[PDB]
């Protein structure tokens, strides 16, 4: 059997510059983003996020699609630069109705807000300030983080602080492809310290003006062995250190990992103590995003992990070039269970896979075969999970829409739901109709 | 007898903010607890507010020119939280901390040591409809506010006051009700009282992160002799004492809670958790004591809650705040302070001086205060001897350099060694001024 | 002259928590402001508490049979919020529920009426440390609480009553400090007022969306009749009238704030923004009269903040807290209040009573009441004359059920038509009850 | 600091059927110990004070032993019916002789003794007469007092009347533990009023014939919330009323507590004015006995106080089952003085505790360091009451030798000085030799 336990949430997820467009309209100010996708070369194709899936004056139709997904929750990003054109000082007041139209749009049709404050869309008034190199940026982001709280108090009870410190910190500072465009292992230390800093600071601030549950939003990559050689445990261990544990033992309170050390070499940095008291402060849940696992070897060239991915050809691959391998779903869920102590609530907060599909539908539909496979035996996985007494509160499908795979652009579609980029024309995937199924039926689809 | 002072012992002359500066609904400034609590009938005497004072805020300068004529080395004064933060968090109000800039700057220009104390008394009313120092949340909002001082006058300003006299604070403003914000609880001081308490704490620490210099408390003590050699007045004293003058030293020692507030309180007293006295106990580099004059209390069962009330010393001159003069106890309260804070921590007088009557007006060009120049060279030869009985004592700052707003008791009881006519806000140097003027100059060495 | 009242018209009799409950701290149940409040010395008339009160929580059974002898068909109670919910937010108390869950059960099989007020005057003291109502987010707190009760008694308690008499919680407790939380402040009194509104609103929302049944705020009005035909004196009356009858009431029915407040509380004044109004006047079903006396207010230039003072009536009786007797007035009251609702909302005079001197404990078991039940014969006869004259008024609840806590005037006070001996806690129906039992019985052919 | 103040006198306590042995021997007449041990099942082990620590032949022993631990007082009780073997009538002179060997010899020391009337001990010919329950008990105890008062005029200075009234009922004539083994609420009522009349005729005797300060000792147990509920608060009210405040209230003139109406039941009686006027009769001093305290919640089927203490196990406890917690001390203390307005000196004639010991020495020695932590903690206690302002005089403590714990026999040791019961030798504890310590320095060793 597959029916998964009692108020189990099943959803889907978006960000805000992947899907809104309207990125100038109505006061909203100028995010990094803006400034990264209109500077040529960092974009395939020069894709910006000027139009995207226009959900900005769409999201009424949008809704009306959740609901014919039988969605229970949408879990979606605020803009920072939209609802604070400056990044501080005075709100804007359009930019902010946007935002409490769609949340009470939502609650009417019965589909729960799960709202993340920060998916990697910095205002750029902050960036000329230093942005995540920048200590005050955990004042500022609790500060944001507040005019949300208690806007939205009794409406959003879910909270998720930032998406991906990972993905923001490796692709924004380490190597430069995402905004801001930094490639700096000393700016990488420094912006990731501040991201976890930022992240207890509105954690706190949530505890002092907010209401319901608040975490953070975790990508896992889990670093299976290549072999018995001990270099390439050493490399596994690097690899499995810089992206998995850099971020998740500081908030277990362990600390930084040693081997980061060995990573970063003369860009390390040691921090005060009461920096670690505040990235540990106790949060409600935990989000997951999962995609894949990664089999890294010795790789002395590889800066600054000196590991790299073998290629697991006994498997497909995702358009992203992503191995498809269910189990390290099952294993990443146990081993995360184990790091919090099976204390936490965790949910899988996004995942889902990239294959081709047509720019338009075939008379009304999209037939995407292997995403079906992912989502069925991925979504197995996660009741495997949970039969091994892992506390799984939810699962939330990326992505709702196909939209702005940001420095890839539109040519990697992760959406249940296809959109025609010419028409803004939305057609449900034969994945999404599978995904309708499974929550009607709670997972009883699968026997 | 010498009585030359220490080599860089600093002297000095205070003031706090809401006493002396007016113009409390000026340039964005909030507003406060006690423009509300002076802005009601009854709470003043004559009904005076500090909506005038010395009005400093916009004399300031004249003021320093002042501070130039006594040869002061030091000015202590407080910032108004509201005329900064006007809500007491959130959005900072530009000209109201520009102030504050420019009267730092002009100190340091003349080469006066600015020493800054956090809060004297004057939460922003937006803080006590959140319940003021009731909340507990109050330690994180003042640590914020510090942070904005500590930054922005970082390098400038090097010593640092987090909070002035917790006692009066909460005897006054919670217990009794006789200040702002006017409450009358034992319930709601325990409270208040441990809060303030945490309130420092996290205002220390906050101030290892992100701050430079020194910092510390500045607590008042009255030192309690006994009445009698009746058992029950000795039982009466260590009441006294414990409510007044251990109430808080003890816990920012690390010694918990005096033993005799379970039996003051009563069912009013709390148990708090051991963290919080772990954020109390947060170490400081200095302590500020501010002291006036000693009580002797005997037994009174009636006078509520410590059951204690003071006998009248009348062999002693006594003061128009009725307090007794005698410079003896501040020896042994400087003594005592230093075995309470075990010889290691540094000490200052931030504030000794008295209150005596003086004409509204200067009478040609001059006000004769005999009795001020009195209380001065005495208790400032006091100082001296508490000096060479091994107190560590840095500096002296006499309270006050303006006659202002004696809070509820108004403009009535004079405390300055200037000399303000508040119809004309004319300044006019006391003989008491100038006296302490020539004991900066000669570095004390006109007492021999 | 019949005297025989509608079909349906409820009769019932009113008590509230703290006033007859005791065991206020008792199975979980938290600490209130008046638990403080009463346990600080000069508060309380002859330092009188609730600790004990009629000891209802552990009698209520016997009260009911008590009720059942009297032939009411309503009983109008209050529900302690801290008792239900100690922190006032977060953690409910089981055995505080469970109490009421039995005695609305009770009251049920009794063929009882249960009709259930809110807010009492018993605020959550750790609320009150987080500004009480000086603090917005309490309309918030107090909408959750309300849910509690609303789900909890779903399909039982089908009457509810949000708030008791707005202006003494804010009069009393905010403006002078004769009552609970006892703070002194014209600025406070007016943020207290707001958020009292705004708190009522909240509420009634949190029912649309969660509860059953009728819901509706209780008022407390003071006809002003007029002194002389000196013009000053019309002022005053205008003055005192809008302070105290048209604050709360012109709001609720959509019509903003008095102007004449603008002048009573001068710079303590406050606009508010306009969603706030909208909150406010949330629809109601029914609206609850509390009524006792009338006043005559003449020009009063020291008075604060009415400038009003009430002309004593020496051609009438007085009951014992002084107020004079004076039924036409009633009827006056509540014909003024059905112009002012437009007729359309539904009344019921929640509390109407007297206090007479009582002693102690019974005589050959009987308590005799004359004035009492002259009181009670009167008013009755006013309300009929009311209904006579086109007021939808549908029930009457005798304040009170029990001699009891007079809050900050102690035991002193007795309103009860039910005595109880504080000695031994004996209950002795007055003569008053056996009248009211009679009237009830007859539906007030008695009065015939 | 610690120091005492002046003239503060320490000293330590033991009773005489507890020590004595030889309890019929010299003309020594039969005391209802001396059936009540001698009938099986009555004490545990079969144990009996035929012999106990054999002090009638071994007083100047032990002594010596009080000089060596710097006693400056003896409390000790007079065996009745070893003075006046029918309670009444003919006096024994060697009986008497013994304790006027006793007296000059512990003056001869410089010991001050500090005699006590009765110490559960009474001849079993006024038992024949009904005891406690014969209001003539009240004449009886009067003219044996005078017979004390007479012959130790100038020598013994002070008096004590009964020893603990509440141990005596409660236990003598309530629950038939102790001698005379009466189970009965009715003779109970009746036997404390008389207890309490014969306290009253004993000090009015003392006005007439006799030299010094005369006084009753109460044990008290103060009674601490075991819970908010109020079933729990009336549990306590009633327990505290029965124990504490059952004998101190009469003798305060404020009558009996209203309580013991509900506590005693159809039991209950009213008694003439006049006993009341002799039961108030003017004292000199009061000691107090303390030991514990407990924490009483409601036990309907508990009779008759409908009460029973709840384990403190966050606590150390006794051989006895009684809970260590000096705090208690300090506040009775307080509430005693409160209750005798500040007026009655009073002293601590009872205060230790039980813990094992082996029945020999090892190595000439005894090693209890629970005893002596027990001993610092409540003499310290004892200063901090007089801290407060309480009129404390003295503190003895039970007791100087290891000896008969009544009904649970040897087996409960409370000396400070250890007992070989199989040999009679005497070792001083490391208690009695840390008690000589704070004895010398009055107060200073505990700093
Ligand atoms: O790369 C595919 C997806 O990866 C996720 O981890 C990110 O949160 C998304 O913004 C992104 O679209
Ligand atoms: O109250 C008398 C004076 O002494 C101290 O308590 C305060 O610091 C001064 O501001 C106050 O005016
Ligand atoms: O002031 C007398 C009475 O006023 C009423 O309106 C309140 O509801 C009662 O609690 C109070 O006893
Ligand atoms: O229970 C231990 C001790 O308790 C005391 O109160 C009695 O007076 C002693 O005789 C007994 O040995």
């Amino acid at each position: 059997s597959y029916r998964f336990p009692e108020g189990f949430l099943w959803g889907a997820a978006t960000a805000a510059y992947q899907i809104e467009g309207s990125s100038m309209a109505d006061g909203a100010g100028e995010s990094i983003w803006d400034r990264f996708s209109h500077t040529p070369g960092n974009m395939k194709d020069g894709d910006t996020g000027d139009v995207a899936c226009d959900h900005y004056n769409r999201w009424r139709e949008d809704i009306e699609l959740m609901k014919r997904l039988n969605l229970q929750a949408y879990r979606f990003s605020v803009s920072w630069s939209r609802v604070i054109p400056q990044g501080r000082g005075a709100i804007n007041p359009k930019g902010l109705a946007f935002y409490d139209r769609l949340v009470d749009g939502l609650l009417e049709a019965g589909i729960e807000p799960l709202a993340t404050l920060y998916h990697w869309d910095l205002p750029a008034a902050l960036d000329d300030r230093g942005g995540w190199l920048n200590p005050d940026i955990a004042d500022w982001f609790a500060d944001y983080g507040q005019v949300l709280f208690e806007k939205f108090k009794g409406r959003v009870k879910t909270w998720g602080t930032i998406n991906e410190p990972w993905c923001i910190v490796d692709g924004g500072y380490l190597h430069g492809a995402l905004a801001p465009g930094h490639r700096s292992a000393y700016e990488a230390v420094i912006a990731g310290h501040n991201v976890l800093r930022a992240h207890g600071a509105a954690v706190r601030r949530f505890r002092e003006v907010g209401e319901g549950q608040i975490g953070i939003v975790l990508n896992i990559e889990p670093k299976y062995p290549a072999s018995d050689k001990p270099e390439d445990e050493a490399a596994r261990r690097r690899a499995e250190a810089q992206m998995n544990r850099w971020f998740l033992d500081p908030l277990m309170g362990r600390g930084y990992p040693e081997e980061l050390t060995d990573v970063y070499g003369a860009a390390w940095r040691e921090f005060p103590k009461e920096d670690f008291e505040l990235i540990a402060e106790p949060t409600d849940w935990m989000g997951l995003n999962w995609y894949t696992r990664a089999v890294p070897e010795n790789a002395p060239d590889a800066w600054p992990t000196r590991s790299r991915p073998v290629r697991q050809t006994q498997h497909a691959h995702t358009e992203t070039g992503w191995e498809v391998y269910p189990p390290a779903l099952t294993d990443t869920l146990v081993w995360l269970s184990e790091q919090t102590g099976g204390k936490l609530p965790l949910m899988v907060t996004e995942n889902g896979s990239a294959w081709y599909d047509p720019p338009h539908a075939i008379d009304g539909r999209i037939h995407d075969p292997m995403r079906v496979h992912y989502l069925q035996t991925h979504i197995k996985a996660l009741h495997d999970a949970i039969g091994k007494g892992v506390d799984l509160r939810g699962y939330m499908v990326w992505s709702l829409l196909d939209n702005l795979e940001w420095s890839l652009g539109y040519s990697k579609r992760f959406g249940i739901v296809h959109v025609n980029f010419a028409t803004q024309e939305r057609t449900i995937k034969d994945s999404g109709l599978f995904y309708a199924e499974v929550i009607k039926t709670h997972g009883d689809v699968l026997n």
